[PDB]
């Protein structure tokens, strides 16, 4: 039932913030149980970022998240999401959006 706002940062050519948008997410593991054919959180988030950041391709982009070291790690799997949230202690998940 809990909620979690995910902040996305658009990066152009000079890695400069192009557009900023956020969306309310559910603390749940996945939206569906039958429809879900493997993924869940990743496919869900990547879905919003697309409709939220129409400036680039719909599915032609990779979301990079900062790690314990700070470096960027292009994630694209639910297993990677569950870990990304492990870093942030608050209810805000920040990520770096980049169009392929």
């Amino acid at each position: 039932h809990m909620s979690l706002t995910v902040k996305a940062y658009l990066l152009g050519k000079e890695e400069a913030a192009r557009e900023i948008r956020r969306f309310s997410f559910c603390f749940s593991p996945e939206p569906e149980a039958e429809a879900a054919a493997g993924p869940g959180p990743c496919e869900r988030l990547l879905s919003r970022v697309a409709v939220l950041f129409p400036a680039l391709r719909p599915g032609g982009f990779q979301a990079h998240y900062r790690a314990e070291r700070g470096d960027l790690v292009a994630f694209s799997s639910d297993e990677e999401l569950t870990m990304a949230m492990s870093y942030v202690k608050d209810d805000i998940f920040r990520i770096y959006i980049k169009e392929k």
